[PDB]
C-alpha cells in the first residue's frame, strides 16, 4: 500500500546522513566567522530584507542597533506583529523547536539562555547530529582578508568541513583583483598574455593545494556569457577550465544573481534575472574532460536547466538555490527533475549562514522530497514494480549523498 | 490540529470585509456605466473571446446582436453545448447560485426576472452584502467623455466606494492625447519645456483635487522601461513622480498588456507579454519617497516581481491579474507570495466590470487564499507555534484591507 | 458527490476511444519503420540519453553495441542499480504490465519471449485495444528515403493510420533540400522567383494528393519568427500558406526545439528554448482562413500560448510535447488551459516512437486529465449546476477525439 | 588560385609549374565562407574532417593547407569577406582561421590577405558584375 511505503520512504529519508555540499559555515576551530546563535538566526539576511518591509525604523537605524536589539527588532515586527507564516520565519521556529526550546512561549530571552551556556564545538556536535548532516562543504573565499587567515596560519578544518574555492572577486573583480594578486607576488600583466595566464593558474594552483577543494565556484549574473573576449570569459577559458582538468576538480556555477539592486540592504539587496542558457551549453559541449556543477536563481531557467542535464553527462544539477529555496518551487523543481533525470542529480543544499539553519534547512527540504519519492516510487509500484527498502536506501543515499562524492571524485 | 485550525481560517477568511483595491464598477449614482445583470454578466469580453472558439456567428455579426441575443448564444455556447468548466463560466454559475437563483434548473429566463425588478442602488446593496465588500476602488479615465461628465457635473460617489486615476491616454498616447489636453486649457507645447511640464503637473493636479483618489494608475506594455526620452518617460520623471511625491499618493502600474492583438474582438482583443524588471527596479531604487502599487501579467514575471518586493519597502505587490486570475495560477502565486513576503503584500483584487463579478471573484480566491492560509499556519503550528483566532483575524485583516489602506496613507 | 462525479469521469476518460493526433508511429504494412518490442521500448531515445548520465559505457560504445545489448545495458543502469522513478522508466513498466507482462519478476528475457512469437499486424490490434486508440496520426517525411518507397509504390495506410506531411527538409534546410527537389523534377530556380513558388506549390500539391494528409506540419526553433525575407518565410507566405487555404489543410507548427546541441547523441541530442509569440501572433491575425496546430516546447511558453488560443480562434493547441510531457507539466498546463479555454483544446498526444508506448502515454496522460476534469465538474458542482453522465462522455469525446476531427475538416 | 576550381585544380595536379613571372596565392573563400558546402568536398578529396570540429577535423583541414602551400609555394593565403566579417566568432569561418588557418601561416611565415567589404549576389543575373559592397567593422581586424 500506499501508507507502507510512506513510512520506508521518510524512514530512509529521516536516517540518510547528509553531505551539505554547500553552505556558508565553518569548521569551529576558524573562529568567529562560524556564525551562530537565536540572535544570528533572527539577524539572517532574509530576514532583514522581510522586517523591512514592515519596520518604520530605517535601514540606517537598523544597521547602527546593536545585533540583540536587531534580533529583537525582528521577532517583535515578524513573529509577534505578524504571524511568522514566511518561509525564513518558519525556519527560525523549527530550528527552536529541534534544539528542544518551546516556540509556544514566544521568550526570547529564555531562547538565548541555551546559546550563552555552550561553545562552538558544543553546538556544532549538537546541530550536525540533529540535522543528521555528516558532511559540511565550506565556501572558502581566498579574497577575503578575515578567512585567508587561518589558511595562511595552516589552519585545518574539521574532518567534517570541506574546503570549495570561492573566485567571484577573480573572475567578476579582475580589473580591481588582479592589482591584489600582484601585491601577493602573482606577476599578471596589463594585457592578457601567457605571463599573465601563467601566473593566475599559479594562483589557483597554489589555493588548491592549500585547501584541497572538492571544487572551485562562482556566481554568475543573468548576462552571463561564454565564449566571451572579457576577463571573466579569458580567465575561464585559459585558466579555470585546464586547471580544474588537470586536478579533475569540478567547476561550480550558481547563476542569474543581479549584485546590489538595493546597496543600503547590504547581503539582502541582491535580484535575480534568467539567463541565456548558450554559455553553459557551450561549456558543457565543448569541455567534455570538464565536471559543471550547476544551480541557477530564476525559476524561469529550472525546466530547461533540467532539460540540459538530459544532454550532457558532465552536468550536474544541485539545490533550490536562495529564492528558488521556497516550498512551492523546492516542490515543482523537485518534481520536474526526478520526472526528467530519475536519480541522476542533487537535489537540494542548505546554503546555511547561521549553524543552526541546517536544522530547518534539511527539516523542511526532506519532508519535500520524501513526499515526491513516494509520490514516484508508488506510481511504479502501481505498475507491478516491487522495491525493496535496501534500493530506497540506496537511492536515498545517492540523492543526499553520494551523487555529490561520486560527481567530484571521491 | 489542522481541521480546528482550517475552521478558524475559513471563518475568519469569509468574514473579513473586503476592500477590493482596483475594480471597473461605479458608484450607482454615476449612472449606467455602472453594468449588472445575469446578461451583462454573460456577455463579459472574458466569455466573449471563449464563445468566439466555438460559435460559427460571425465576430461582425455578434456585434450586431442584442445584449439579450448575445447573452443568449454565450449560454448556449458555453453551458450548454459544452459543460461550463471554464473559470469565467464557474463564475456566472457561482453569482448566480449566491443570488439565491438555482443554476440546477439553467433556466435563463427565471434569472432574468429576479434583475428586471431591482435597481442599481438595490443590487448593489445586495452584491456587497453578499461578497462581504466594504470598499471598492474605481477606475477613473478622465480622458473618457462619458466618465468625465459626472464628475464635471460635481458629482460625488458613494461612501464605499473610491477614486483611481488612470492615466494610460496620457502616458501612452501623449501625441493624440496633447491636442485634448490644449482644448481643455492646458498650454501644453509641442515641446517637452517647463511649460508643458507644468500644464501637465496641473491637469494631474486639478483632477487630483476633483476626484481625491486612493492611487494614479496606468497599464503598461511588455516594453515598458524607465528611465526613457519618451513621452511617456518623460511625463512619469517630470509630473506624475513629483505630483504624487507631493500629494503622498501611490502610484499603480500595471505591466505586460500588448494592447488590440486581435481589434474586431475589442476588449477581448488584448494579449501579454514579460517584461523586464529593469524599469521597475530603477523606478523603486531613484524615487524612495514615491509608492508603487505593481502587477503584471506574466506568468514568467511573477516569481522575480516577488523577489523585488524584498527589495524594496515602497513597492506593494497586489492580485492575480486577469490572465493570472486562474485557480492554478492564483494558487502558486500566493504560496510564493507568503513565502517570500510573509504577510506584506496585497494577494487579490477582482477587477470586476460588472457588479454581480464581487461575489465569484473574491468567492474564488478567498477559498483559495483560505488554503494557503491554512497550510502556512500549520507549518509553524507543527514547529510549535501558537495562533491565536485574534491573530488569524488580525493576519487576514492585513491581506484583505489593512495592507492597502496603510500604504495608501489612509 | 465528488465520487460519485470521480467514477463518472474515470470512466468515461478510460473508454473514450482516442485520436492521437501526432506520433512517429506508422501502418504495419508500411514495414519495419514501425517499431515495437521490449528491446524498442527501452532504446527509446529518451532513456539513451537518460542512461548516459548513469553509465560508463561511452556513447560511441553505445552505438556499436546491438539493439539487444543497448537494451540489457539500459535495464540494468536504470531499473536494476536505481529505481526506475523517471517518467519514461515508469512508461516502460507501464507498457509490461498492460500487455499482461509482470515487472515484479524483472525477468527481460521472459518479456522478450512474449513479442517474439507476434507479427505486427497483430501487436498493433493488441495495443490499439489496450490503449483504446482508434485513429493514429503518421509523421510521413517524404524527404525520408525510407519512407518515400511505400508512398511512391502506392501503399496505402490501414485505416486506422492517417498522414501528415512533415515539412522540416523543405523550410529548415531549403539550401540543401532545393538540390533534391530538382533531382525529383521540381525546378526550382536559384533565386526565388514565380518558377520556384509554383514548383514548390507543385511539391506540395502532390504530396497532399498522394498521402491525404490531415494537416502539414514542421518543427520550429526557438528563434522561429515571421514574416521574414529567409527561405522559411518565403516558402511558408508563398506556398505552404495559399496551398493550406486552397485544400482547408490546417498547418501544424511545434515550436522551441534547439536541434543537435549535443550531434553524439544523435535523436536524444535536441535542446529547447523559449520562443517569441510574434510570429505565431501574426500568422493567425494576418491569415483568417488559415487553421494552425501549435503546440511549444518551452515551460516558459505555455501561459502566453494560451492566452493567445483566448484570441485567435484559428489557432487550436494541443498536447504536451516531448519534455514538458511530465506528470508536474501535464497537470498545470492541462488546469491553465481548461481554466482559459474551456474544452475548446486538444489536451494530448503520444509523440509515440515506439508502438507500445500508446500503452503507458495515454494511461499515465488520462489519469491526470481525468482528475483535473473531476475538479473542474465538482467547481460547478458546488455552484449548483448539475451535469449529466452524457454531458460528461460528450466533453470528454471533445478532448480525446471531436476537437481534432472537427478542426481539420473531418 | 583557387583549388576548390575543377579547371584550375588541373595544371597543379598535374605538376605543372607556372612561369617564373607568376607567383601563386592560395585563395580559400569556399573553406572559409562555405565550409557546410566545401567540406564535402575535402572527404571526397581524402581531408576526413568530422561533422564535428574537433582535433581531427582541426588536422585534417591543416593537412589540406599544407598540401596546397607545399603544391603551390605561395606568397600568401587569400579570402574575400563580407561587411559582417567579425572575429573571434564560433563559426566555421571563425574556428578555421583561429585553429588551423593562423597557425599554419606562422609556421611557414606566410602573410594572410584579407579583402573585407563584398557583399556577393545582390544581384544574382549579373554574374561576376552582381556583387555589392558595405561597410565593415575594424573589430575584428584590430
Ligand atoms: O545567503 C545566500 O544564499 C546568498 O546571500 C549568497 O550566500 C549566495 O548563496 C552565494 O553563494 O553567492
Ligand atoms: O477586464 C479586464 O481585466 C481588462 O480588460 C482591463 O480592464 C484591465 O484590467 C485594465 O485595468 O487595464
Ligand atoms: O521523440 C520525440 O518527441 C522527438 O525526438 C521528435 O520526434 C519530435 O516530437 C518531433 O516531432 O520533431
Ligand atoms: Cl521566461
Ligand atoms: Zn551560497
Ligand atoms: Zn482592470
Ligand atoms: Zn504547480
Ligand atoms: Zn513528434
Amino acid at each position: 500500500s500506499r501508507e507502507v511505503l510512506a513510512e520506508k520512504v521518510k524512514n530512509a529519508v529521516n536516517n540518510q546522513p547528509v553531505t551539505d555540499m554547500h553552505t556558508h559555515l565553518f569548521s569551529p576551530n576558524f573562529g568567529e566567522i562560524l556564525l551562530w546563535d537565536i540572535d544570528e538566526l533572527l539577524t539572517y539576511h532574509y530576514l532583514v530584507a522581510e522586517v523591512m518591509r514592515w519596520t518604520d525604523v530605517s535601514i540606517e537605524a537598523f544597521w547602527a542597533m546593536s545585533k540583540r536589539e536587531q534580533a529583537d527588532l525582528i521577532w517583535e515586527e515578524l513573529f509577534i506583529k505578524r504571524s511568522p507564516v514566511s518561509e525564513a520565519c518558519r525556519g527560525v521556529l523549527t530550528c527552536l523547536q529541534g534544539l528542544g526550546l518551546d516556540p509556544a512561549t514566544r521568550d526570547l530571552q529564555v531562547y538565548r539562555e541555551y546559546f550563552a551556556k555552550k561553545t562552538s564545538e558544543e553546538q556544532v556536535d549538537t546541530v550536525l547530529q540533529l540535522a543528521n548532516v555528516s558532511d559540511v562543504v565550506m565556501t572558502n573565499d581566498p579574497f577575503d582578508d578575515n578567512e585567508r587567515i587561518s589558511w595562511l596560519e595552516g589552519k585545518q578544518p574539521d574532518s567534517r568541513f570541506h574546503a570549495a574555492l570561492r573566485l567571484d572577486p577573480l573572475l567578476n573583480e579582475y580589473e580591481q583583483t588582479k592589482h591584489r594578486l600582484r601585491d601577493w607576488g602573482y606577476k599578471v600583466n596589463d594585457e592578457w598574455n601567457e605571463g599573465s595566464i601563467q601566473e593566475v593558474k599559479r594562483f589557483l594552483t597554489d589555493w588548491i593545494e592549500r585547501m584541497d577543494p572538492v571544487y572551485m565556484a562562482v556566481s554568475l549574473p543573468p548576462t552571463f556569457s561564454f565564449p566571451e573576449e572579457s576577463n571573466r570569459g579569458r580567465i575561464i577559458r585559459d585558466c579555470l577550465l585546464p586547471v580544474a582538468e588537470k586536478h579533475n576538480i569540478p567547476f561550480a556555477m550558481m547563476i542569474g544573481v543581479k549584485k546590489r539592486v538595493h546597496p543600503a540592504l547590504g547581503d539582502a539587496g541582491d535580484f535575480v534575472g534568467k539567463a541565456s542558457m548558450d554559455g553553459v551549453e557551450h561549456l558543457l559541449r565543448e569541455y567534455p574532460n570538464n565536471k559543471f556543477l550547476v544551480t541557477m536563481l530564476s525559476r524561469e531557467n529550472q525546466h530547461e536547466l533540467v532539460v540540459l542535464a538530459r544532454k550532457f553527462s558532465n552536468l550536474m544539477i544541485f539545490g533550490c538555490w536562495w529564492f528558488m529555496n521556497n516550498p512551492e518551487i523546492i516542490n515543482e523543481m523537485t518534481r520536474m527533475r526526478m520526472e526528467m533525470l530519475g536519480t541522476s542529480f542533487i537535489p537540494q543544499h542548505s546554503d546555511a549562514r547561521v549553524l543552526e539553519q541546517l536544522i530547518y534547512k534539511w527539516h523542511h527540504s526532506k519532508s519535500i522530497i520524501a513526499e515526491v519519492l513516494i509520490d514516484k516510487y508508488d506510481d511504479i509500484l502501481q505498475a507491478g514494480w516491487e522495491v525493496t527498502e535496501e534500493e530506497i536506501k540506496r537511492d536515498v543515499a545517492d540523492l543526499f549523498s553520494r551523487n555529490f562524492w561520486r560527481f567530484v571524485g571521491r
